[PDB]
């Protein structure tokens, strides 16, 4: 039962902004809900809901700028887009492998962590089966309220305006229910200035080979940060730029291992979202901060040991640490950046991150400083008045539905948020952890009435 | 679409002798074939085939005598009874876990090798859904040819006689097609005599606690062998009998690690059976012998290191090896067994296995010496004449169907063998390796005509 | 060159209080310094310094109450008592093994972490070679200042009074230089009352089998804490008390893995003590708190996974968590302890550790709540006035020598502290990490003038 | 006590042919024996033995042609050149590290297997301390018998003739005792012809970059073999030649893992040589063949998995195996080699190794086919008559001393063999396994009388 197209001029049941892992999980869960074989009920639905997905990328891609060669998953394959909701689903990773004639070969690796490339292709293979309801090259620029009865004081739909990435004109689609699943934006430090030589990690594979077109040149590249991205870049820079001198700049004293130990990893359990959301604001803030080592500013141990083993080989050859080709500079901060000099190389000034150190001259600076999740704020400007009086923060309910004033907004209308709700739903929110079950829940939250007609 | 019962007096399409892993895989594959949602065709079948399973155990059990505490799988969970044929199947291990509310918890172990206890329960959970077509407590004692036209010279069915394990009387069931999937029998050395104190590994958990009813007594137990069973027993004996002196007797000089390395583990691939069967008799004999380290006379490395680490702790405490509580005696053979003495302890005499050594006095002797797969020979005595002239060895075709004289046996009739066909189908034959796909193939081999009516 | 005895009535060069790992390291370093083959200089010393060690234990023991069966080292064998100072030293772990005829056997384990039992024996084997200068069964009860010229205002020696653990009388020994290396004291929570059923982890192997003399009884034991001790106890309780119900009580939500990753593990490097001591008080407090995961409130990953795997087996058997034989209770605190009831079992009342829960009834309560290092404070009461005016905290210099008023105390006299100086010397201070080099430094700090005569 | 030079015209006590790991171990053991601090006796020796080492390499090198980047040890660091004989020795790996200021850094890797580069440097650091008794650039071309009394029928010394690798003239040195420790020679298949494009693995790093001077060219390289060398080359070829197509040709069906499991690894124990030598010729031949998996035709598991994981990534990208950039061709033999064609590429013809397949066109062919140890045979031609009548095979005694006719050869004279004696001393013979203890034994075997004068 493939999801059939809805003409743009028609009132949709659902419009999802973005078609990343989060949205794909919702589409996969809708497919399954409407599948009469996974749901006995689904036989008596017949009428397919009017759903549309808008993605600003040309096709499906999963962090293309960070697809570093050899890079692995930070999560078991069992936490794919379907399995935890229903292992029977056609969209499980194992069934993807089987459909590729590769399942037996994978088994022989004996790994729960597939290559980031392979997993992208898995999520690519899922994405293609919804190409009839996904409009690519469409960047959403704002969501606007609407009224079936213009004279009334009740909002019952939303107009969603999207700029065409190629042609540039704005098209508009009307829906009763809206989902924003747009992921993170590159978070840059404020002290750093704008320069084509200062590049965020998210754009590593895509915009750096353009700048340093010669993989043979003896460049000077620097990497800011101490999380998974910084490590992956720093480690790759050795391989991709064999004659270049690399420098790792971090305010912390060392890269710290990500926590995946079985007892800690319980916070990521799909069922724990209920128990997390139940907790008081002070207890959520206490939990995220305590469990930070599972997600943020941390590196997979095997890569920490790998980076270290390389560093040790440099010692075997040269006892003088200052003479190494690849160097780590712990407890440092960037204070001054000279990027107006005639040469190719900027001049980075460094100080101790503890309460003047060296100076570096670099052709490029990879800034692996993480992501912000406040992008939806810009999209929901025109809909802010629909919240209760006083609300400057969007408040998402358990089912991820933003709180709105019930006297201003019809119950058939509403906006959902997906990816940013870490403060309320837990650390598993921004990741792949619960997407399968979250997708299942979302389909029920949004199409509950419709699916109950057959149930 | 549950498999409905067939009255014993009716002509069956299929009778499987035994309801172990192999038969369960065939039932699981039939279920799936007849499932209209996994097979589009299955909708237009309607009429269920007349199938029956006969098991001599009271209920489903998977090597109960060897369910040693802590004992693990020798195979990935992906090689379960359904996944490699279809990951969508309801009978996959992951879906079993989901149906138990446990899938998320398993993930957190980060293991491809579940506990032998858990996997039994998985295969128990599969087995229960076919209780309507399985007759337990029924030991098959012979399969006999039959003729629809008694005066003709053509055999077109088989009468299968089974002794009731409890009541004792012989019942008979008629089928066109027969499957023998009865697994291995305990292989004992010829030099050893009959004694209730000499026990085969297969009966370790079941018949040893009866003999040594006191888990506190300072017993003397011995273990013969150097394979996975001997190691598991020997290692358990330390834990189950804390005050007893254990002795490991092996003709080889050391326990050798099982080979599960990715390139070697290709022989177990479901697709390789085709390529194996294609090979000449000399090349099959060359392959099994070369790849032996994957299956026979080998121990999982983690358990070799564990047994060794225990042995090292004995050295830390006592430098005198002869004074250890748990001892390994390499390159030894049992020559004389004195089991007629007044005392509780037999007297085992040992010689060098290389071209007189010690003497041991033991309350029990666990003989972990592997299994034979010639049990079907006894069952198929009365059907031997149905083979082509001269044939003293049963010759199984690729689809596991025994070769019979086509002028004596109707094409609607035939006998299949499952588990013993290692000489022709490979090392994966006796194990769980290919059961999912083998079950799929078997259902097609047996019910090909019937399923094509809807196809 | 064995260390010869000094009669108690004679003025010593050195008296060390305690003969644990720290003191043994100092004796080992003195041996080596005086060894003419490890030190070319040592040939022209001839006159051995007058040194004495006072230990309150009957013989050498390394945490006997926590020698849990199977328990391993938290540190590489290379960080033994000699190797990092000089791998040539006779007192290295590898040379200990060689002297036991066991070095080749150890190699075959392929482990950097020996059993806690074996390592004790290693440090026992080192300790015996200094039995001529160690007085066992001697608990030091106070160190007192003395004056060669009683009428003068200059202190130039110390009288060290020790109670005899057996006979009870106080003996006194005079030395110019004093070392306090007494380790930690059991840290108990204030909310808990005194009861023979409430036992600190340090006394687990020694005082619990006395209380619960029946290893067969269905007891109820509880374990407070979430660090390495709590885990080791909790895990052992399963094995040592097979029929007892165990309960783990922790204010944190989960046991967290100890950090031994190569980059973090740099703080433990012998050379880093210099760089640590150099840092400001705010930066030391920032470092210890940030690196806490390496030492405090953490469990070795393999044991976290082991405890978890056991817990998972309980789920396989019983889905009802409340019915498990061994249970973990996260985010709980003990509020009320009823220990005056007629029965064998106390009644523990539990609340949520976050801003009433269950009630437990237990025969014993193992309190694994860590250690305090303020024991020397009691010993140095009579010497407090020797510090500069105002000083209520003992201030240890880099060489671990407590700051004293130079106008009140002769330069030939001084007190050293060993083990408690984490606040000033780093996280490696209380552990085995730097003992080899620290011992080398201490011998130079104390016998510098004497050893320079030959140098 | 450094080993002082002996003028070439003087009668030596010992001449060792070759200065590889084996000889260095003997020099290290002599140093230690003569060290008055490791041997109490050594003080009363005074007179240093007249020893000389002749090496054909310009300086110390340990398999320079196979120093593949990233390549590791196949053996624990504890099995270095000194530790197992005496961990106190100055020449241990740990003490080498300490002398480099690197011991603490190594610890943090947590590895028993150092990089092949680092270990070479360790053995380089040992080698330099014997530069006064090693004559480099000297290839021994024959050992010749001599008689103090030319008219007598008793041989009591040996003249050892060596060609100068640079200048070319033959120099001669006279010794009473001779050691041949020259290692293996490249073993080539007979079917392959002479071509600068056909290169043995031993010359990989040294003679291949000369042939394929462009690391950018899209070459075709092939690798024959399935042992550790073939794997290391094949895996490196991907990294060193990023645009080249690699092909692995092996007569076996898969690369098999080296056995390092604790129980099997007992055959390598220094003490086991005694027990091995004691065994009958049939039992030695049975042991080597059974334990082959520890040394020959085997690959370290981590590299098998690594090669496999790369191969799997090729499947993810292209399902067509024939289109992969790096390919493995199992069960193949080279039958015809066309190396007279005008092009750069030879034409290799392949057949099935089981009782015509593809054709390959290659710029180079790396032949990793192992080593022969019959090089000493050529050197000892002129001394063959000194054996007992009939002897065409050199028979080495337990102490590695070749059997000679006692009526023809004085007891003060004799020849020792080191490295080739696997047939008599075990699998540990050709490796680093027992060198420390073997060196100790050799020094005692050769300088027994001399060292007993002081003992
Ligand atoms: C390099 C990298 C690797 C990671 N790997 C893992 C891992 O191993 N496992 C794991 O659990 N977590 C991982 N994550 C975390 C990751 O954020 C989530 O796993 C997952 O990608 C979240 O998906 P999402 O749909 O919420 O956000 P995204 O993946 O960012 O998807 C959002 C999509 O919406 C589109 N979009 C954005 N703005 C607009 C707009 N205005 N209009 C229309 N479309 C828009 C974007 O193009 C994007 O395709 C990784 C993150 C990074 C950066
Ligand atoms: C202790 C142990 C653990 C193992 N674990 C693994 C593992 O980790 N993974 C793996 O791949 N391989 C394993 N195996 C190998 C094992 O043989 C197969 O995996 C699998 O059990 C084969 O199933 P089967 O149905 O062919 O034989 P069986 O499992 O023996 O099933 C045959 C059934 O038929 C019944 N039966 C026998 N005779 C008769 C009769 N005359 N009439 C009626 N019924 C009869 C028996 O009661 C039995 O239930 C293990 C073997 C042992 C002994
Ligand atoms: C169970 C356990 C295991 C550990 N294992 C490790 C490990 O794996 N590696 C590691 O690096 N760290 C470990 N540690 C940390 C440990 O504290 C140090 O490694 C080491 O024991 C410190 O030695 P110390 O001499 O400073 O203190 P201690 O080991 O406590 O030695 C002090 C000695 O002085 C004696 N003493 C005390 N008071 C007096 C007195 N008044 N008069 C006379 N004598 C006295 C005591 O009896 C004791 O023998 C462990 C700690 C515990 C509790
Ligand atoms: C690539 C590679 C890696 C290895 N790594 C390991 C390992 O991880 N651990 C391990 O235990 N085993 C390893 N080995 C096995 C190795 O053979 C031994 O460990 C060790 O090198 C044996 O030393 P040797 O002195 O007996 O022989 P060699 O190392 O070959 O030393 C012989 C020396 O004598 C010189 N020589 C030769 N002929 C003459 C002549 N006619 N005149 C004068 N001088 C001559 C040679 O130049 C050479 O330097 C490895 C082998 C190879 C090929
Ligand atoms: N071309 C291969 C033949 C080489 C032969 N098997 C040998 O080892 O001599």
């Amino acid at each position: 039962p493939r999801l059939r197209s809805t003409p743009q001029d028609e009132l949709h049941d659902l419009l999802c902004v973005g078609f990343g892992p989060a949205s794909l999980a919702i589409a996969i869960a809708l497919h399954d809900a409407l599948d009469p074989r996974l749901n006995k009920s689904a036989s008596n639905i017949h009428a397919q809901p009017k759903i549309c997905f808008l993605e600003r990328q040309k096709q499906f891609a999963w962090h293309s700028g960070m697809l570093v060669p050899g890079s692995k998953m930070q999560i078991s394959f069992i936490k794919d887009l379907a399995t935890l909701r229903d292992p029977r689903s056609s969209f499980t990773f194992l069934n993807y492998l089987h459909q590729k004639g590769r399942l037996i070969h994978f088994t022989n690796l004996s790994t729960f962590l597939p290559a980031r490339l392979e997993f992208e292709d898995y999520m690519r293979w899922c994405a293609q089966q919804f190409s009839d309801v996904v409009a690519y090259g469409e960047e959403v620029v704002e969501v606007i309220p609407g009224k079936s009865d213009p004279s009334s004081s009740v909002v019952d739909f939303f107009t969603v305006r999207s700029r065409n990435v190629e042609t540039g004109e704005i098209s508009a689609r009307r829906t009763r229910k809206v989902v924003i699943a747009i992921g993170g934006t590159a978070k840059m430090p404020s002290g750093l200035p704008q320069d084509p030589r200062i590049i965020h990690s998210s754009k590593y594979c895509t915009t750096l080979p353009a700048l340093l077109k010669d993989k043979s040149k003896p460049y000077n590249i620097a990497v800011l940060g101490s999380g998974q991205s910084a490590a992956e870049i720093f480690h790759d820079l050795q391989k991709r730029y064999p004659n270049s001198r690399t420098t790792l700049i971090m305010r912390d004293s060392a890269m710290r291992p990500s926590d995946d130990s079985p007892f800690v990893n319980e916070i990521f359990n799909p069922e724990r979202v209920d128990k997390f959301y139940s907790q008081s604001a002070a207890e959520r803030q206490r939990s995220l901060l305590a469990d930070k080592a599972t997600n943020y500013s941390v590196v997979r141990l095997e890569l920490i040991e790998e980076i270290y083993n390389d560093m040790y080989l440099q010692r075997v050859k040269n006892p003088d640490e200052t003479q190494w080709q690849h160097r780590i500079l712990p407890e440092r901060k960037i204070t001054r950046v000279e990027h107006h000099g005639p040469q190719s190389r900027m001049r980075i000034h460094l100080k101790s991150s503890k309460p003047v150190k060296e100076t570096l001259e670099v052709d490029a600076l990879m800034v692996a400083t993480g992501y912000n999740r406040n992008a939806h704020e810009r999209l929901l400007s025109k809909v802010q008045h629909l919240r209760p009086t006083g609300q400057d923060q969007w408040k998402p309910h358990r089912d991820y539905r933003v709180e709105m004033d019930p006297s201003k907004v019809s119950s058939e209308a509403g906006i959902w948020l997906q990816g940013c709700n870490e403060r309320t739903h837990g650390l598993s929110d921004s990741l792949l952890s619960v997407l399968a079950v979250r997708g299942g829940e979302m389909v029920q939250s949004i199409f509950g009435e419709q699916l109950e007609r057959a149930a």
